[PDB]
């Protein structure tokens, strides 16, 4: 009897199937002729973009320990690429067929293929990936289409992109939606690049929710009135955020798309622009769209006609090409029949950590888990080693299955309280999720075992990383040791975002919030980086169209379009003359008292002031429980 059946191969499974290669343990893969989007978009031409996470939390620790050299945004071809080889590797235990149906008995499962091979396996891994609307604009939709109004229900990445590709050709976008969160995918600190998951320091929460609460939260709820953010300068862009019930911030179900803010696209690429733009390193700046009124927001209930393609705003019937509906996504599970019998509901709060369903046996998700920010392989690697432990040791098994049912309940009090469940559920901040997991398996690092002010920092502020977790222990992978001195070495030990931590210890929601905003440049959305671009703008739109091939007329004016847009963009022009320190200062200072008591041992601190009183108590965080756990 075959012990385990991976069904599905791409990107998340790679990290089990190397795990169980490890244990010897017995496993086939089985995984449709067909492939991925990613095949689609490979023979249609059409790997021409960028991923919007880091090196670090896109590639798996065991490619990570030869490959990382420095921060760099893989291009879509490279994560290909890289998808490619692993297959290569495994290709002799993959089984090329399709599972129409599985059915789950007390210890074992039937599958089924359209070949009509039948197979018999004790564990059964789903990692199937998601069935994407958007998927067919990307692989297909036209580069020729030009001077067309487009309108847009819902903004993802997938929309944003679309949108990136679609104005260099003097295209007009109209957002019609219920707001969207938008986050600059690099932020500038003291001149050095950070992408956004590096700035996260979410092991801060185990000191207490309000502080990383009010340490993370102001970029997304409009809690400065700051007259320089775009939540305030462009007010449709806000959402209804009601639904949140839970101390747990950023909450889980919480989204946001990340994209290229211009003076970071001009930092990277000005001096080779053809050529990066022609490996797919795209400018998609949504809030230098909405500055030069080349993206307009409308509100949400704004009347539309489908029948004749009008929508109706200042006045104006306006005449759209296309309506996008909006990125749903299902997960691709085949029918799951329970005792043979009952067919399987999938609900992603009725899974624990998104990988363990109810009411089947030895059944797991790969893959279904979505990250808040950074790359997928962060949350697909951890739960890699966690199928992994319970495919592969009957203890562990035991341990997490007698009481999944309260461990589930405990995870959803914590994380979701009393909201209803929603179809983001499926998102969660990567460095929870990744600890979560950790601590469920024994990786975990305990705070009380930091011994120097250096120790603090790589438990607190290191970003929670998958490899953070494979330096030692169970899971160890050869070279991290020397990945995490190289990623340390390169972001001065993350003392910056430690210091942020601190810098707000003892400020409320509100003095937080202005705070994270009184830098010159603060890190999402500052709309004062927008203006001085513009004839980087030109430039980049010659190069992207130099190209692609593309011929346009910049000369052409669409009167009804600068109606709408004026009409769009009252408030800013209201707002931003309201434009014009502390962030700045402190960060500078408290970086340098830091970098200075490094290697300083922590429980020997002598009683600034109270700083040293609070960083000793990091030793002895109050909010460590997790009920899900414990
Ligand atoms: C446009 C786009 C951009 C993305 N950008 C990023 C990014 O910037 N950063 C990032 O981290 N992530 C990104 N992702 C998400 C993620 O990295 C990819 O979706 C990834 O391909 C998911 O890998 P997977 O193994 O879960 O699924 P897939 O890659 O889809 O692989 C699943 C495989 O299972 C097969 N299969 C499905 N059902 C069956 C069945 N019943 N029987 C047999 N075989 C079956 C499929 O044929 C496929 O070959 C992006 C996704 C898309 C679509
Ligand atoms: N105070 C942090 C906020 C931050 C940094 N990185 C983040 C990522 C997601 C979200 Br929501 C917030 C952040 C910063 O500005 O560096």
């Amino acid at each position: 009897m075959l012990e385990v059946c991976i069904i599905g191969f791409g990107f998340s499974a790679i990290p089990l199937v190397r795990e169980l290669a490890r244990t010897q343990t017995e496993f086939q893969i089985i995984s449709a002729e067909s492939g991925s989007v990613w095949d689609r978009l490979s023979e249609s031409g059409r790997l021409d973009f960028s991923l919007v996470s880091s090196f670090q939390t896109s590639f798996y620790s065991f490619d990570l320990v030869r490959d990382y050299e420095k921060d760099y945004y893989p291009t879509a071809k490279q994560f290909y690429e890289m998808h490619e080889r692993w297959r290569s590797v495994y290709e002799e235990k993959i089984i090329r067929d399709f599972v129409t149906k599985i059915e789950n008995f007390k210890d074992y499962s039937l599958i089924s293929t359209r070949s009509g091979k039948t197979y018999e396996a004790k564990h059964v891994v789903l990692a199937t990936g998601f069935d994407r609307l958007m998927n067919t604009f990307l692989s297909n939709f036209d580069n020729h289409v030009s001077n067309k109004t487009f309108v847009f229900d819902t903004m993802g990445d997938s929309a944003n992109l679309l949108i990136a590709k679609l104005i260099p050709n003097n295209n007009k976008i109209i957002l019609r939606t219920n707001g969207f969160t938008a986050l600059d995918q690099e932020v500038q600190v003291l001149g050095k690049p950070f992408t956004l998951d590096q700035l996260e320091s979410p092991n801060f929460r185990y000191v207490s929710s309000e502080l990383y609460d009010r340490l993370m939260m102001s970029p997304v709820y409009p809690r400065t009135v700051n007259p320089a953010v775009s939540y305030n300068q462009f007010p449709l862009i806000r959402r209804d955020f009601s639904w949140v019930d839970s101390k747990s911030s950023p909450p889980n179900g919480l989204i946001a798309i990340k994209y290229w803010p211009i003076d970071q696209y001009y930092y990277h690429f000005n001096d080779d622009l053809e050529n990066y733009i022609s490996k797919g390193y795209l400018l998609n700046d949504i809030a230098m769209w909405l500055h030069t009124g080349k993206v307009i927001l409308v509100p949400s209930d704004t009347p539309i006609n489908f029948d004749k393609k009008t929508i109706t705003y200042a006045g104006i019937e306006r005449s759209f090409h296309q309506y996008v509906k909006g990125d749903a996504e299902q997960p691709r599970l085949p029918t799951i029949l329970i005792n043979g019998e009952t067919p399987f509901e999938y609900l992603y709060r009725d899974t624990f950590m998104g990988v363990i369903p109810q009411r089947l046996n030895n059944i797991y998700f790969l893959g279904y888990t979505r990250p808040f920010t950074g790359g997928l392989a962060n949350i697909t690697e951890m739960q890699s080693l966690f199928i992994h432990k319970l495919i592969t040791q009957p203890q562990f098994h035991q341990k997490i299955h007698q009481n999944l049912s309260k461990r589930i309940t405990a995870y959803n009090q914590h994380y979701y309280g009393a909201a209803k469940p929603r179809k983001h559920d499926h998102t969660v901040p990567f460095g929870f999720y990744t600890e979560d997991i950790a601590r469920l398996i024994g990786i975990h690092y305990q705070p009380n075992e930091c011994r120097s002010v250096r120790d603090l920092l790589f438990y607190y502020a290191f970003p929670n990383n998958a490899f953070k977790y494979r330096l030692k222990g169970e899971y160890a992978v050869d070279g991290v040791d020397e990945l995490i001195q190289k990623v340390n070495d390169k972001h001065d030990h993350y003392a910056q975002v430690f210091v942020q931590a601190l810098s707000i210890r003892n400020m409320n929601s509100d003095e937080a919030a202005e705070w994270d905003h009184s830098a010159r440049r603060f890190s999402f959305n500052d709309m004062r980086h927008k203006e001085g671009y513009r004839a980087f703008l030109d430039t980049y739109l010659k190069a992207y169209r130099q190209v692609e091939n593309i011929s346009v007329d910049d000369t052409v004016v669409d009167e009804e379009w600068n109606f709408m847009v004026k009409e769009a963009c009252q408030v800013r022009d209201k707002v931003a003359p309201n434009i014009e320190y502390s962030k700045d200062e402190d960060v500078n200072k408290g970086i340098r008292l830091i970098l200075s008591i490094l290697d300083s041992d922590i429980s020997s601190l002598p009683d600034e002031a109270q700083s040293i009183e609070f960083i000793r108590r990091l030793l002895q965080p109050k909010n460590y429980e997790l009920l899900f756990i414990r």
